[PDB]
């Protein structure tokens, strides 16, 4: 009977609108001793809006019916009368972002294992119809070895909010989310391309003095492919940053096998990268 007196708590991870995540250590049973993430929601915040609702269910179902190394594992999951409790894997090596913040501009070599790693987690996700729909690299953390998990599931974790889709950055998202057009998996592929471009120049490839200046660029999609990166890092981002979802690398049957095909991946061994034989660029122990 996994209940909330099961963990104690440590220290807040995060803290927003609608809960907190916080680190915890459980204390009963034969994982006592064991660290998790706990991310605690508000029912009252949540039930007074329904797509909040079925949002909340989404983020549980898709946690329950996903495996994968580069994705976050649930462990647990109950409630209260006022609280919802997902029990995460913890992870301890920071998000993706602090590494590029870190580095500034990443060498091709450590770009490519990174999204090499997340082409993986998306194919397995579209295998499942879903859509990840934003890989800003705060929606990407790292495990204590260095190899990546997607785990933004779930609520917009922002106080404010601007429906969630403009409540953070959009700087990562496709031209027809913003819009919203209608998409598809297609978007997820744009994403990819963004934080490429985020990874090797810098910033994200569509940015404005202002909010209405940066959705104005994004639509416009006109790149600016830095004459500096190889072809292949060069043809990737031109294949991925397109305006017509539907003629982007990866929208088509083949999904992430097409994009896992370009030569920018060709030192890629993907058998030793899903098994996590592959050293990372950066080890959060050592740092
Ligand atoms: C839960 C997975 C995880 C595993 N191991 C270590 N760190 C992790 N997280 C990953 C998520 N990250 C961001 C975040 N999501 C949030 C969601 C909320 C919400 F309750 F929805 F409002 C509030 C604050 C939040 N902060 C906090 C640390
Ligand atoms: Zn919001």
């Amino acid at each position: 009977k996994i209940r909330p007196e099961c963990f104690e708590l440590l220290r807040v991870l995060g803290k927003g609108g609608y809960g907190k995540v916080f680190q915890v250590r459980k204390v009963t049973g034969a994982n006592t001793g064991k660290i998790f993430a706990m991310k605690v929601l508000k029912k009252a915040m949540i039930v007074r809006n329904a797509k909040d609702t079925a949002h909340t269910k989404a983020e549980r179902n898709i946690l329950e019916e996903v495996k994968h190394p580069f994705i976050v594992d649930l462990i647990y999951a109950f409630q209260t009368g006022g609280k919802l409790y997902l029990i995460l894997e913890y992870l301890s090596g920071g998000e993706l972002f602090m590494q590029l913040e870190r580095e500034g501009i990443f060498m091709e070599d450590t770009a490519c294992f990174y999204l090499a790693e997340i082409s993986m987690a998306l194919g397995h996700l579209h295998q499942k119809g879903i859509i990840y729909r934003d890989l800003k690299p705060e929606n990407i953390m790292l495990n204590h070895q260095g190899h990546v998990k997607l785990t933004d599931f779930g609520l917009c974790k922002e106080s404010i909010h601007d429906t969630h889709t403009f409540c953070g950055t959009i700087e990562y998202m496709a031209p027809e989310i913003l819009m919203r057009s209608g998409h598809n998996r297609a978007v997820d592929w744009w994403s990819l391309g963004a934080l490429m471009y985020d990874m090797l120049t810098g910033a994200p490839p569509f940015t404005g003095e202002n909010r209405k200046k940066t959705i104005d660029k994004i639509l416009k999609c006109k790149l600016n492919l830095p004459p500096y990166l190889t072809q292949e890092a060069r043809d990737l981002l031109k294949k991925l940053l397109k305006r017509n979802a539907a003629s982007r690398l990866g929208a088509g049957p083949g999904d992430a096998g097409e994009v896992q095909a370009h030569p920018f991946f060709r030192h890629i061994n993907w058998e030793e990268l899903l098994a996590r034989k592959v050293e990372p660029p950066f080890k959060p122990l050592l740092q």
